[PDB]
RNA sequence: UCCAGGUGCACAAAGAA
DNA sequence: TTCTTTGTGCACCTG
């Protein structure tokens, strides 16, 4: 019942001297020259692919083409992504199994099986651990996407932020025996480092931690202004303001690194009893005086302000700002608008001296990330009416709200999507269920929400681009699943294929008209539920074409049997939009290669 | 690499309308 | 028949 092989380094194990005597001797040789590979240093960067040649005898494989079998697995490996999986059946169908040594003597019944094991202990024992014997992966958070950085130039980097961090007494090595909650992990940033812990799983503790941040969270919520959501505070501003608006989102630098501990500690004694207790409350003021990790097989206190990675940390770091940001949002006029999610602000008002007081402001209390500082103020270098903020682009002299997309130029889009499912697995002799499944309504579901589709401040020009946009991602998640799938599955079950891609463009174009009535406004004039397929199909179309030649039939049928005219009443729209593939997908990169 | 929040969609059992 | 509670899981988003 298992059809799933892992890619992550994490389900590798190590290697014994010898090879177990349930596999074959010809191990041996894989593990000799294994470890001479790690004998000898490297005079230049290395080449996994072309390194592993030499590791591997081509004995075990006998014929070119079962050794290029094998290696597409590596090759998929060191350029997976976060939970990505194989189908089992990869490493041991269509081998030539009669022109390997040593197969050749015995029963062809039972050797599919014997390939299986010996691919797997190769995997396992020496491709993986030959890959983080080099590089540490590291996860960029952009989607499932992951990078591989030389472990020598990581340990060099993690090297001197330890030292900073221990010059500056952030860090202080501790003689106590206490036992970290978790390993400090130094992750790389641009032209800075972010310093998390690694909670260590403790599930015997979990429902305390859940009992303590639901009751931190209610003192947050009925003791400070819970003025609305971000959605209601955009269209009050917007309808109230007829001028042109100036606005600013800054960026603080480590919030929770600067919350200082004894202000937070008397709030939390501050708290109402009947809200928090003494021994919850001593609990917490013990908990966050007394953050120890792991580093090194050392142990190390953290001595700046809260610890990223914690439980406790994302709600007291709220309770902390939610209480700074009271006796200042208090002092708010009435024309402006205010919204803080975690350490971003964004603030808007008529009066551009206003906003520009506001960014002083800020930059007075906490420290600046001034890298992403976007505003529309003149007083600045490069102001821009599109400002991005939790998740939105709002243009301020538009008023329209957009989707923003993390989508990096040579960003390879299939990091976006999760296909593979460890806890429900699928065969391989299905792939009807595998393309069904990925076509699951809640990996854009954000790009469905009340922003995107309202009528009260957005256009029906922004209301179509948004459904375009978010339409572009599911044929992109459509693409990453063909490709994960075998080549032969697309022209068998042509119509198969078809018929889930038809059933997929109106549940989301239904799904879209659903919502756009609900959030009727002013300008709402008229859409009509054909004018949404013929978006959505517009989305594959300009996804598909990126391999006309692999989806030639399926770009057919669109084009034959399906209208692509668009009937919208709005006038000042722009159909050239939606008849090619929008600048931010247009550079995303679809082919998989190996880089490293 | 970790964590808290959210947006949802599915599911089933039970106990009512 | 249909709805409404309690669960469960799973895939995305925000920092």
């Amino acid at each position: 019942m298992v059809h799933y092989y892992r890619l992550s380094l994490k389900s590798r194990q190590k290697a014994p001297k010898i090879v177990n005597s349930k596999y074959n001797s010809i191990l041996n040789i894989a593990l000799k020259n294994f470890r001479l590979c790690k004998k000898h240093k490297t005079k230049k960067p290395v080449q996994i692919l072309a390194l592993l040649q030499e590791i591997i005898p081509k004995s075990y494989f006998g014929t070119t083409t079962n050794l290029k079998r094998f290696y597409k697995v590596v090759e998929k490996i060191l350029t997976q992504s976060s939970f990505e999986c194989i189908h089992l059946s990869v490493l041991h169908k269509c081998y030539d199994y009669d022109a390997i040594p040593w197969l050749q003597n015995v029963e062809p019944n039972l050797r599919p099986k014997l390939l299986l094991k010996h691919n797997l202990f190769l995997l396992d024992n020496i491709v993986k651990p030959i890959i983080a014997f080099y590089y540490k992966p590291i996860k960029t958070l952009n989607g499932h996407e992951i990078k591989f950085i030389r472990k020598e130039e990581y340990i060099s980097f993690e090297s001197k932020v330890f030292h900073k961090l221990k010059k500056m007494k952030y860090l202080v090595e501790v003689q106590d025996e206490v036992k970290p909650r978790g390993v400090l992990n130094i992750i790389p940033k641009q032209d800075n480092f972010r310093a998390i812990v690694s909670i260590f799983p403790d599930s015997a503790r979990k429902p305390f931690f859940k009992l303590l941040t639901s009751k931190i969270y209610k003192v947050l919520e009925e003791k400070y202004k819970t003025s609305g959501s971000l959605y209601t505070c955009w269209s009050e501003f917007t309808q109230k303001t007829q001028g042109q608006i100036y606005g600013i989102k800054v960026d603080i630098r480590d919030a929770y690194g600067n919350v200082k501990i004894p202000v937070l500690c008397k709030l939390i004694q501050s708290i109402p009893t009947h809200l928090l207790d003494s021994e919850k409350k001593n609990f917490i003021v013990d908990h966050i005086s007394n953050q120890f990790v792991a580093f090194r097989r050392k142990i190390y206190k953290w001595n700046h302000g809260l610890l990223q990675g914690d439980p406790l940390s994302g709600c007291l770091c709220e309770l902390y700002m939610a209480f700074m940001d009271r006796l200042y949002f208090s002092n708010l006029d009435k024309d402006a608008f205010i919204h803080r999610t975690v350490d971003d602000y964004f603030f808007c008002s008529p009066h551009p001296h206003k906003v520009y007081d506001f960014e002083l402001l800020i930059k007075g209390v906490y420290q600046v990330n001034p890298t992403k500082t976007r505003t529309n103020l003149p007083t600045h270098r490069h102001p821009q009416d599109e400002i991005p903020y939790c998740g939105k682009i709002f243009n301020l002299t538009t008023r329209q709200v957009r989707t923003l997309y993390k989508l990096p130029p040579n960003y390879e889009i299939r990091h976006k999507f999760k296909l593979w499912n460890f806890n429900n697995q699928i065969s391989d002799d299905n792939p009807a269920r595998f393309l069904q499944k990925a076509m699951d309504f809640p990996f854009i579901c954000n790009s469905f929400t009340k922003f995107e589709f309202n009528t009260v401040f957005n256009d029906q020009r922004t209301v179509f681009a948004n459904f375009y946009d978010a339409m572009i991602c599911v044929a992109y998640k459509f693409d990453a699943a063909m490709m994960a799938l075998r080549t032969s599955f697309l022209v068998n079950d042509f119509g198969f294929i078809w018929l889930v891609l038809s059933s997929t463009v109106r549940a989301y174009a239904s799904r879209a008209f659903k919502k756009i009535v609900t959030y009727k406004g002013g300008k709402y004039r008229k859409v009509t539920f054909q004018c949404l397929k013929s978006i959505a199909w517009r989305a594959f179309l300009a996804v598909l074409k990126r391999r006309t030649e692999i989806y030639k039939g399926l770009i057919d049928r669109i084009k034959s049997r399906e209208k692509l005219t668009m009937k919208f009443h709005d006038g000042e729209v722009d159909a050239s939009y939606f008849c090619k593939l929008p600048e931010k997908f247009r550079f995303v990169k679809i082919n998989r290669k190996a880089s490293i």
